């Protein structure tokens, strides 16, 4: 039929929903940009697009975001044994005591970080989190970070994701953001191969500089540094999480006060968070094979995209996603395809986020800190999310005024 790219730009996380609930159907034969593509939203829908004897991800993904968000050559792009063997280098960083380093690393940074705010008298608390995660992240990761350059490092990591789908000439300093964050990633996977750097041997950028290929070959410096950023970039993207933990402690009554008095509460409230905000709006694959689902044909080479905002919104799992409310997550059964912010299926042997024990730890500082520790008044907004924009944000990006912290 017509080709939809400009009507999936200007509604990129509920054009496919919306167009589902029309067609009474959990997926819908489309076309973006040239390609006809198939559609899906739903438990089931994620977890045929999970099957990989049926998606693969190699070559689905379109040129603009290889060159801004993701790299060319990262883990994203790979498929089969070389994909797990990949997979598994990020998978090793994540200890339950290596992922408690990084969020009080990060605690300690947001912690240095409002005396800054105090001074500043009005934020904009989403702009003012980036450095905080790039200090904490780097430090974390082995990789040397000047105090006078991690403003610097910050806003071209935050480039990356922020400057990145855009219809504006945003997506020039983008581009050019990746080329400047591949060659300091390069600079320090060369200086650590070469001895110049001493990162721990516990440390991401360590384990990426050494690890062994399938053929027990380094990483070409350049690939390296590309699956570095991938563990950087992504961690200072949860500024956007953080955002949102900010929002809903703003706009839905009851939350501060279950969360200061409740323990058990904090972790509820994260996953909600993540199940009820506009994050990452879909993924993408491309039928390996000609299989039919549904009365849907997937022939070989049909490029699939997986609605995630659409799945984790969706009625027949939630019953009422349309509403804020943590305790649904005390009848969660856990279940890996109904419930896929970050991915959906096994996160060893397909694409699913290694991030997630990070994201979840960092959401929980943020939220103690914001009920706990921290102190701030909420002026007047717009904090109606933008829909249209990637990634999604109140459209005040969350402005605070006379900020201040105890301990
Ligand atoms: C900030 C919030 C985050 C969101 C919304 C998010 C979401 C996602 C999604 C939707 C995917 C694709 C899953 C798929 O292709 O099936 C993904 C992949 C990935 N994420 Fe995240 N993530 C976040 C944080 C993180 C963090 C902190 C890390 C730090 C290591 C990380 C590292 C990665 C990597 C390396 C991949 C590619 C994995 C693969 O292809 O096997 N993410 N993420």
């Amino acid at each position: 039929g017509p080709d939809e790219t400009l009507s999936l730009l200007a509604d990129p996380y509920r054009f496919i929903s919306r167009q589902c609930q029309r067609l009474g159907a959990n997926a819908f034969e489309s076309r973006f940009l040239l390609k006809k593509t198939n559609c899906l939203k739903g438990a089931k829908a994620a977890e045929i697009f999970y099957d990989t004897t049926r998606f693969e991800r190699e070559g689905a993904m379109p040129v603009a975001i290889q060159k801004t968000l993701l790299g060319q050559g990262g883990v994203q792009g790979l498929d089969g044994e070389t994909h797990r063997h990949r997979k598994q280098m990020f998978m090793g960083l994540m200890t339950p005591e290596r992922v408690r380093a990084l969020a009080q690393l990060f605690e300690a940074e947001w912690r240095r970080a409002v005396p800054g705010w105090t001074r500043k008298g009005e934020i904009v608390f989403y702009d003012e989190l980036h450095e905080p995660l790039t200090r904490a992240v780097c430090a974390w990761a082995g990789v040397p970070l000047p105090d006078d350059e991690a403003g610097n490092r910050a806003g071209e990591l935050r480039a990356l994701f922020d400057a990145a789908g855009s219809a504006s000439p945003r997506h020039l300093w983008s581009r050019l953001a990746r080329r400047r964050v591949d060659a300091w990633a390069k600079r320090i996977i060369e200086g650590i191969r070469a001895g110049s750097i001493g990162s721990g041997s516990g440390t991401a950028a360590y384990a990426i500089a050494w690890h062994r290929d399938r053929h027990d070959d380094l990483l070409s410096p350049h690939v390296a540094a590309v699956e570095l950023v991938n563990v950087l970039r992504p961690t200072v993207e949860i500024a956007v999480y953080i955002t949102f933990v900010a929002h809903a402690l703003q706009t839905c009554s009851g939350i501060r006060a279950a969360l200061v008095q409740q323990p058990d509460y904090a972790e509820l409230f994260v996953q909600e968070v993540r199940r009820f905000y506009p994050f990452f709006p879909a993924v993408v694959a491309r039928a390996s094979q000609d299989f039919e689902w549904e009365g849907m044909a997937f022939p070989e080479g049909r490029q699939v995209v997986l609605d995630l905002y659409g799945s984790n919104h969706d009625a027949a799992t939630w019953a009422d996603p349309q509403e804020f409310r943590p305790e649904r997550f005390r009848a969660w059964d856990e279940d890996s395809f109904n419930f896929i912010p970050q991915g959906g299926g096994d996160h060893y042997l397909g694409h699913r986020c290694p991030g997630e024990w990070i994201v979840l730890a960092i959401m929980k500082v943020a939220a103690h800190l914001l009920v706990n520790a921290m102190r701030y008044d909420v002026p007047d907004q717009d904090l109606s999310i933008d829909f249209a924009r990637l990634p999604a944000l109140p459209k005040s990006g969350f402005v605070m005024r006379n900020v201040h912290i105890g301990g």
